[PDB]
């Protein structure tokens, strides 16, 4: 029982709404196959060693992520901007989730709307193969997506959002009052149903990998899906989409593993959890691309089009794909039911630690806070449930495509390269695998080390100067958005990406003595400081720096 439920915990935080719903258009849209090597050599040297070093600190230091930092006081400032950036992401996490409900509800029926066409939201347009370069986006599941979910047809841009869809409105609330109710008595929510939603996600993939290979099309697709076009591997586009996907589906960067590695034992094993966490979300990822491209192949042989333009590259890939299998399936109905609850609970599950996640880290500085669980968690939802409600208008697919983009991006690159620095270089590396040593009993091997002072931080490093120097201006289908856009969107990296300076200025102003004594002071563990007047600073010699 011991190990069984051990695995079943893990496999669950594992799979999550990231595998499910991001990964599938983020290989589309980079042709497939040639998305896989930029994500598994990301996936290792990257996610891996920030993996284990998250959870490691959460494990060690015993608090959330903006007051880890007492070990190094001038890294706060990276604290607070990995939890502004996990506040933006529930923006549009939460209104994937609503789109999730939307269809679980539009799926009870014989004669599900995305079948064929014909109803009230059809265009003159439509063209159904059964009764008779774009992305198409005139099929009957396009067509039920982009008008009777989102009413995009009536927004002409961004310029243009327009008012919330009520639709929406209401499944936006019902998410958002799920979540505070789920999210204000405390932490502690696992243990009691963990079991079913552990597993359905599972059995919803091998099920669906199953119908999808024997499908008319689906050989095109994994054949679409295997082949490796090398021309893509030379436009960085590939490799900053690959970095920012493993990132925000292994969970590093974003101050939730520091959290929730504060209440694990001290003498957890966080090597095996990494491990296993990185093996499963690999496994789950490749297996998800396997059948979304089985599903895309099929449609390219029904519709008579090439593999290249049968669905949107957008983030309502999965949403037009999804449904056209399911259609395939014998009782319809029963399958869209299944699927639809299975992602609506996957995403309220992760959610939830993602919003822990701020509501930990925030408390933690503030006592206050702390104090008062029930009112700061209704005041963080509720301004998550404003500025979703922004993005639920009928030109919102616009703006959650902006913050999909923007929110954590570069800044989460320069969110997690500014932590492996910190933590590394000022730390010491060597007292980081002390520590480790002292909570598990055995040190980190040599390959650990090296990632984390010297591989991760140079592949972010060059991540990140890439996506700085090589930006594509936003686009969404045909769309393309005006300047002021990339402009907006610029902004809101940067309102994270510089919260490090400024904290690192205001602690410098803030400290009283000479600037050698600021430097100490700003270097030095917080519980160490009084060693700072004997002068005995480890970071001030050569030793410290040359440590591995
Ligand atoms: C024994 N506790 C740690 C394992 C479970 N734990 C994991 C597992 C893998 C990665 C992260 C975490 C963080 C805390 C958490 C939350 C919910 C389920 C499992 C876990
Ligand atoms: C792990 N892939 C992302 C899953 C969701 N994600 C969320 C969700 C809502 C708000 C913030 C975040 C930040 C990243 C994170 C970390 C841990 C669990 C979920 C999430
Ligand atoms: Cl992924
Ligand atoms: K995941």
């Amino acid at each position: 029982g011991k190990k069984i439920d051990f695995l079943l915990s893990v496999v669950g935080f594992a799979v999550d709404l990231a595998n499910v719903w991001r990964f599938p258009y983020l290989c589309y849209k980079n042709g497939g196959g040639a998305f896989l090597i930029p994500y598994t050599l990301f996936l290792i040297i990257a996610g891996m060693p920030l993996f284990y070093m998250e959870l490691a600190l959460g494990q060690y230091n015993r608090e959330g992520a903006a007051t880890v930092w007492k070990i190094c006081p001038f890294f706060k400032g990276v604290g607070y901007a990995v939890i502004l950036i996990a506040l933006y992401v529930g923006f549009y996490y939460n209104v994937i989730i609503a789109w999730s409900l939307y269809y679980l509800f539009s799926s009870f029926t014989l004669n599900l709307p995305w079948t064929d066409c014909g109803h009230t939201w059809n265009s003159p347009n439509c063209t159904d193969p059964k009764l008779l370069y774009s992305k198409y986006k005139f099929t009957p599941a396009a067509e039920f997506y982009e008008r009777g979910v989102l009413h995009l047809h009536e927004s002409s841009g961004i310029h243009d959002i327009g008012l919330p869809q009520w639709q929406l409105l209401l499944c936006l609330m019902v998410v958002v009052i799920v979540l505070y109710f789920s999210l204000w008595k405390g932490v502690k929510t696992s243990g009691k149903v963990v079991w079913i939603t552990a597993t359905l996600p599972y059995f919803v993939l091998f099920v669906l990998l199953v119908h999808g290979v024997t499908l008319p099309g689906a050989s095109n697709g994994i054949n679409a899906y295997l082949h490796i076009d090398f021309y893509r591997l030379k436009e960085a586009t590939v490799w900053i989409d690959a970095a920012t996907q493993i990132f925000f589906s292994l969970g590093a960067g974003f101050g939730v593993l520091i959290a929730f590695a504060s209440y694990n034992k001290f003498d957890n094993n966080c090597y095996r959890d990494a491990l296993l966490t990185s093996s499963i979300n690999c496994i789950t990822s490749f297996v998800s691309g396997f059948a979304i491209f089985s599903i895309l192949g099929y449609m390219a042989h029904e519709h008579k089009v090439n593999i290249e333009d049968v669905a949107t590259e957008g983030a309502g890939l999965v949403f037009i794909l999804y449904p056209e299998a399911i259609s395939t399936l014998s009782g319809s109905t029963f399958w869209a039911v299944v699927f639809f609850v299975m992602l609506l609970a996957l995403g309220l599950d992760s959610s939830m630690g993602g919003m822990e996640a701020v509501i930990t880290g925030l408390a933690d500085d503030f006592q206050v806070l702390k104090r008062h669980r029930k009112l700061f968690t209704f005041g963080v939802t509720f301004s998550t449930f404003l500025l979703a409600l922004f993005c639920i208008t009928k030109g919102g697919i616009y703006v959650l495509t902006l913050l999909d983009t923007f929110a954590a991006g570069t800044s989460i690159l320069f969110a997690v390269l500014m932590e492996a620095i910190g933590v590394s270089w000022f730390y010491g590396v060597d007292r980081f695998s002390n520590d480790i040593q002292q909570m598990m009993g055995f040190r980190p091997g040599l390959y650990w080390r090296l990632c984390w002072k010297f591989v991760s931080p140079a592949f972010l490093l060059f991540v990140v100067v890439v996506s700085i120097i090589n930006f594509k201006p936003l686009t969404y289908d045909d769309y393309i958005f005006p300047p002021w856009a990339n402009w907006v969107g610029w902004g809101i990296a940067l309102s994270s990406m510089v919260l490090v300076p400024i904290y690192v200025i205001y602690k410098f102003l803030s400290t009283q003595g000479s600037l050698w004594e600021r430097l100490a002071y700003g270097i030095t563990p917080e519980n160490e400081h009084h060693l700072v007047a004997q002068r005995d600073i480890r970071q001030f010699q050569l030793q410290h720096w040359l440590a591995i």
